[PDB]
């Protein structure tokens, strides 16, 4: 009685989504480039499709969890005539303009398209036609906490990549800070927990520095308080010189130094450190 | 009956340290390039020194809280003959090799030298001769939680700058992620709190990903688990292409992409993301 679901892409994320959906009573048809990974899901109740075409034809809702959008094009190439009237929910990560081009390709073949972005703490960003999201939300809510962002298909991966922008850059800074200290002979195991704690401290500081951040970026006014761009720029300069003397790779701290240098050179030296937003943001 | 203290540099940090030390019964002699900032401390009980020489001569312990080490050289230039037999505790931020050169200059003028690094959540890194730290620890503990790091003078600013390496890079990523989303017309006030929450989530993830981080960096083995360098590198590539299409500044995500590119090109693609440490760390 529950609506059938097709899921293509049986990596770790797809495996968990199939198990979840089966436990909620949905018939799940699966397909994967290597059918061996489908075997555990078949014994849990899923049906292995004979081909991508038969997988697509088995449901009105086709969920894709692949490495990138090119994998969607390659897999569904032989199934394009079977896409008419169905909804594609692509949870794969890719460039936002790539996902927008996919919406045009989906419409060419008569399909509705929703882009998704999955965050494992789970919650999923969704973007595309709201009527399509509302039609499949009873199924999508079992995968994780749905957050509809808007009717621009590209939004889900834009938000996802911006979150990963924070994650990947922050993780890189922990590795870089550890190399900086360990260059002096300090045991990595001694300082790495401190660099980790600095992330937590940074988060809690951002839990009046956050009010400074959200207010300044939105209002466009960066009042120089306790932490100005010229003060932070001098610290960034010291980090670079320390890394240059330690023999530690420079590209990451030089990027931070580049942001503060251009922020000071633009006349925002006495303003808050948040004034680097005026250097980073989109022109005009 | 409490030991006298001299403190030079009456910015915000110096103001709080003087008030703290006075409240604990220590006579405090102060000096500043602009004597006006000493007036509030004088009414609290501090004595304004007539000159840097008289400030130095007033105590065996001289604490410096200036913008950089060059300010120490400039201020104490006329007081160099009065430094003999006293301990300089410099809490100013600067390059670690600059602080090591200061230890040589301090010994030239017969003074003991300790470098400090002040973290405002307060706790202070200290480095230099342990006998000097132990001799002044009863006074230093009132300033904040003392953490002796070792007898290399340069350690305190190395640890301090590595902590600030994490802080400044993480803060830059929050501003950059917000610009990435706001380039599409999203209100900054809508996404900036989400970018902030991503820092907190990153910290809590680092509170088995941390065991992965500390173990891999110290042992030098990066077993590829759920998050490999080739997977993270593809996400870094997407962030760059998204920023390149949004018109958002590229230097920060290109630095992260550069780290993953070289990590994959070095044969660590299947290893954990922590394998970028082998690209960042000091040669040999
Ligand atoms: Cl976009
Ligand atoms: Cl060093």
């Amino acid at each position: 009685k529950k609506s059938p679901v097709t899921l293509i892409g049986l990596g770790p994320m797809g495996q968990a989504m199939v198990r979840t959906l089966l436990g909620q009573g949905h018939p799940v048809t699966v397909w994967n480039r290597t059918p061996s990974r489908a075997e555990p899901l078949v014994v849990e109740g899923a049906r292995l499709a004979a081909s991508p075409t038969e997988a697509v034809a088995s449901s009105d809702l086709v969920i894709l969890s692949l490495t990138d959008y090119q994998a969607m094009y390659d897999i569904l190439s032989t199934a394009e005539s079977a896409l008419a009237g169905r909804t594609i929910v692509n949870l794969s990560s890719d460039d936002p303009d790539v996902t927008r081009e996919a919406a045009k390709w989906a419409a060419k073949h008569g399909a509705t398209f929703i882009a998704g972005g999955v965050m494992i703490p789970a919650y999923v960003f969704y973007s595309g036609p709201k009527s399509a999201f509302d039609a499949h939300e009873p199924v999508l809510r079992h995968i994780g906490g749905p957050r509809f962002l808007g009717e621009d298909t590209g939004l889900a991966q834009l938000y996802y990549l911006a979150h990963l922008d924070v994650l990947l850059t922050t993780l890189a800074s922990v590795v870089h800070a550890t190399a900086l200290v360990s260059a002096a002979g300090v045991d990595e195991a001694a300082f790495a927990p401190e660099a980790i704690r600095m992330v937590i401290e940074t988060g809690q500081m951002l839990a009046e520095t956050g009010l400074e951040l959200a207010r300044n970026l939105a209002s466009g006014n960066h009042p120089g308080e306790l932490a100005t761009a010229v003060m932070m720029g001098a610290t960034a300069d010291h980090i670079v010189s320390a890394a240059k003397g330690s023999g530690v790779d420079l590209v990451l701290p030089e990027a931070v130094k580049s942001l503060y240098d251009r922020t000071v050179a633009a006349g925002h030296g006495k303003d808050s450190w948040t004034a680097m937003y005026e250097i980073i943001k989109k022109k005009a």
